[PDB]
């Protein structure tokens, strides 16, 4: 079911936001201000809390709970702080019907520099439903950009 390169989803943000939406009162939109690949990335703005960010639903048919998968996205920011800590996380619902977050990867970086959020061997909890991959920063509300968001078979190598 994955593509040639073992990718289940691959969002370049070149003309489309894919299944990506905003979390919180924020807004996500295509932007040509900066890009990692191509001419555009996804801009995340109007954040008022750190927990605000960008998210994308995961199909339970494709991403089977209890199994391992590779997730990757590149992120950067331009202004608002001297540094930040990006978090890519799994937002999901557990066996008790309560929403939880599980960290997939996190990276600290300065302004104007792409950083690679990456985990080729992330295990999705077995009791997980209503899953979303979720990107945010740890402790601020700056605008930020993401590009090349990928979800792939476990062990997939992304440089
Ligand atoms: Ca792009």
């Amino acid at each position: 079911e994955p593509d040639a390169n073992g990718y289940y989803y691959h969002d370049t943000f070149e003309g489309s936001v894919g299944q990506w939406t905003a979390a919180g009162p924020a807004e996500v939109l295509l932007s040509g201000r900066t890009a990692y690949k191509g001419s555009e990335s996804l801009l995340v703005r109007n954040r008022t809390a750190a927990w605000n960010g960008a998210q994308r639903a995961l199909n339970p048919r494709t991403f089977v709970p209890g199994n391992t998968y590779c997730f990757s996205v590149v992120a950067s920011f331009i202004e608002g702080a001297s540094s930040t800590t990006f978090c890519m996380k799994l937002q999901y619902v557990d066996g008790s019907g309560t929403q939880r977050y599980d960290t997939i990867d996190m990276k600290t970086v300065g302004p104007n520099q792409w950083v690679h959020l990456y985990n080729p061997q992330y295990r999705i909890p077995s009791d997980a439903t209503d899953m979303y991959v979720y990107v945010e920063t740890a402790d601020d509300t700056i605008n930020f950009y993401i590009d090349e968001a990928i979800g792939a078979v476990a062990g997939t190598v992304i440089e």
